[PDB]
C-alpha cells in the first residue's frame, strides 16, 4: 500500500501537494480530514500538525515521520524523489526563493484578499484594496520574471507547483490576470499539465 | 568579504544579520532608506524583483543573488554546515518551522502591526483578526517548546527566523502572558551574543 497519507481539503495549499505528489508519481492515501467534525481539532491530529491545519503528511516509509506546512512538504518531497528541484546550489536556491515568495507573500497577501473580498462580515472597502492591489503587484513580479524563464526557477519545479493553485483562484480574490502575457503562458502551461488536472480533484468531492 | 547583505531595520533583515553574525562570514552591509526610494532602484531589482528587503549577493559565489529572508537562512545555513542538520528528519523539522514562521507567524504579525500601528484608518475588526491570529500561532509556538529546548529540536535558523517577530510583540499588541514555554525561548534568543550583534544591524 502507499507510504505516503496525505491530509488535505480542497484548498489552494492542499492542491499544492496533491499536485507534487501526482507529478511525482509517487502513490498515496488520502485523508479528508473532517473539519465539520472537529478532526484537525483532536489530539490525534494535532500529532502532526500542532497548527491544526491541512496540508500534512506522515511518511510511512520513514518510521511515520510527520512534514506540516505545504512548503515544507514540496522540499521532502523533491528531496526524497529527486524531481522538481535542482540539486546545484544555484539552482536548488532559485527554487527555494520563489517558493519562499509564494509562501511570504503570494499566498499571505491573496488570502487576505480572500477574507475581506468574500469571507469577512462587513465591507471594509481599504482593506479589500489593500490586498487585491498588492496581489495584482505580485503577479506582476510573477509576470516579469516569467519573461526571463519559462518557469519560476527556470525549469519546472515545486515553486510553480506552489504558486500555480493561488493563482489559479485570481478571480475569486477579484484580482485580474489580463494584461501579464507571461504570466498567462504560464496558467496555460500549467492547466494543460495532467499531473496539475489530477491534483486538482484531490480530496474528492 | 563573502557577502553582501542589502537590508533595514527590520524583523526580516534581522533575520538575516543574526544568521551571518551567528555563523561567523565577514559581509558588507548596505542600509537602504524606505523614504529615498532605494527598494526600487533599478540596480536593487536585478537582484531582488521583489522590491524589499532583506537580499544578499554572495561575491564568493559568482555575485548569486538571493531574496526571500527564509531562503536566505536556507542558502546560509548549507553553505556554512551550520544551524541546520543534514539528516533528512532533522534537515526538515528545521524547513517545517522556518515555514510555519515565513507562511505564518510574520505574514500574520505583519497584518497586526499594519492595522493596529500604520493604517490610516481605524479598523478594529481588521486589528481584532491579526492580534488574534499572531496570539493564536504563538501559543503554538508555545507547545511545541514545551516539549523540544528550540523550534527544530537544536538551535537552528528556525529560530533565528522567528525570534525577530516574536521579540517584538508589544509594538504589535499582542502579549506573551501565559506562554512560559515561549518566555524561556525568548530569554535565551535574547542572551546570545550574535543575537545582539545582529540586532544592530544596520545601525
Amino acid at each position: 500500500g502507499p507510504m505516503i497519507d496525505l491530509y488535505t481539503a480542497a484548498t489552494p495549499n492542499g492542491h499544492k501537494v496533491s499536485i507534487a505528489l501526482e507529478e511525482m508519481g509517487l502513490p498515496y492515501t488520502v485523508h479528508a480530514l473532517s473539519f465539520d467534525k472537529k478532526e484537525q481539532k483532536a489530539p490525534e491530529f494535532l500529532r502532526i500538525n500542532p497548527n491544526g491545519r491541512i496540508p500534512a503528511i506522515v511518511d510511512r516509509s520513514n518510521d511515520d515521520f510527520a512534514v506540516f506546512e505545504s512548503g515544507a512538504i514540496l522540499v521532502y518531497l523533491a528531496e526524497k524523489t529527486g524531481q522538481l528541484m535542482p540539486t546545484d546550489v544555484k539552482g536548488r536556491s532559485r527554487v527555494i526563493q520563489w517558493l519562499m515568495f509564494q509562501m511570504g507573500g503570494v499566498g499571505p497577501m491573496q488570502g487576505q484578499a480572500n477574507v475581506f473580498f468574500r469571507y469577512f462580515p462587513e465591507k471594509l472597502q481599504g482593506a479589500i484594496d489593500r490586498y487585491q492591489h498588492e496581489t495584482r503587484r505580485l503577479y506582476e513580479v510573477l509576470d516579469g520574471r516569467l519573461g526571463e524563464a519559462e518557469y519560476l526557477a527556470g525549469d519546472y519545479s515545486i515553486a510553480d507547483i506552489a504558486t500555480y493553485p493561488w493563482v489559479r483562484i485570481h478571480d475569486w480574490s477579484g484580482v485580474a490576470v489580463d494584461g501579464l502575457d507571461n504570466l498567462q503562458r504560464w496558467i496555460a502551461a500549467l492547466e494543460a499539465r495532467p499531473a496539475v488536472q489530477r491534483g486538482l480533484l484531490v480530496p474528492r468531492r
